[PDB]
């Protein structure tokens, strides 16, 4: 009876797919609840203790006093988004000094970070290093496809229409790679893309310039939707909406942005098909 401990749903769902049967698989955080501001509740270190690895997203998402004590200095902790700079695997984003968490939103760096996850079972548990690859290789395959999938799809979002407003800044890495050209890519003006009220935590105050930035960006890019999502406060995007002038309304489904709804891979199928539906584009089958 082996228990290997994964900080979120979003790790979760891949490290049960590379390990199978052969492990118990625990996750900290789930549901309804902010990632970014979680506190460790009554048995959480028990979780810990009993467990073999912690993974984690690294970034700064696991950023509560309660999970620093715990995790700096672990040796357990395997810091997904730490050991992918260490490769340069992708290009850290940031906002006014503090590191963009939302690696998981581009399948390709999402895809990297399991081949770490992969790597890092395979090295504490030898004796399942072939069950365990061989799982790697399938999630793996099945990822790159979902990236290719992905990108076809939102390519059909009419140029035009490619701006992204949500409740807060989970989706700049998503951003960046599907809603942005190579020239956007190298300029940085990819960054026009998307906005919102919020910024890479729901715990910051939201202002009434907050407000008036998003409202602005709208009728600049005469956005049409703006995109709630699952758990966090509805009430900036509510006014926002309201402070039109000019046709604006709500996307018809929520996005998810920091939790899972029913498994990760799900959950990013929704959110491209929610995102490319209502920009305009085609879901690809
Ligand atoms: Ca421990
Ligand atoms: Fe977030
Ligand atoms: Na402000
Ligand atoms: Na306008």
């Amino acid at each position: 009876s082996i228990y290997v401990l994964s900080m979120n749903r979003m790790i979760c769902d891949c490290v049960s797919r590379i390990t199978g049967d052969r492990v118990k698989n625990i996750v900290l955080i789930d549901g309804a609840i902010d990632p970014h501001s979680y506190e460790m509740v009554k048995g959480d270190e028990d979780r810990m203790a009993m467990s073999q690895l912690i993974f984690c997203n690294g970034l700064g998402l696991e950023h509560s006093a309660s999970l620093r004590k715990h995790l700096e200095g672990n040796p357990k902790v395997v810091d997904l988004g730490q050991r992918l700079l260490n490769k340069n695997c992708f290009d850290l984003l940031s906002e006014e000094g503090f590191p963009d968490p939302h690696i998981w939103t581009d399948m390709r760096v999402w895809g990297a970070a399991v081949k770490e996850m992969a790597a890092a079972l395979i090295q504490q548990f030898p004796q399942y290093e072939e069950d365990f690859q061989k799982n790697a290789d399938q999630i793996l395959s099945e990822m790159e496809e979902l990236d290719r999938w992905a990108a076809r799809s939102l390519s059909t979002i009419p140029e035009k229409n490619r701006y992204l407003v949500t409740g807060h800044n989970a989706f700049s890495y998503f951003t960046r790679r599907y809603l942005s050209s190579d020239a956007e890519r190298v300029s940085g003006e990819w960054r026009s893309r998307c906005i919102s009220p919020e910024g890479l935590s729901p715990e910051a105050q939201i202002s009434i310039r907050d407000i008036m930035r998003v409202v602005e960006y709208i009728s600049a890019n005469d956005v049409e939707v703006v995109f709630l999502e699952d758990t966090l406060n509805q009430d900036a995007l509510r006014k926002i909406v309201s402070c039109s002038k000019q046709k604006i309304r709500l996307a018809k489904s929520p996005l998810y942005s920091d939790n899972v709804c029913d498994n990760y891979f799900s959950t990013f199928q929704h959110n491209v098909r929610t995102i490319t539906e209502e920009l305009g584009g085609t879901v690809l089958e």
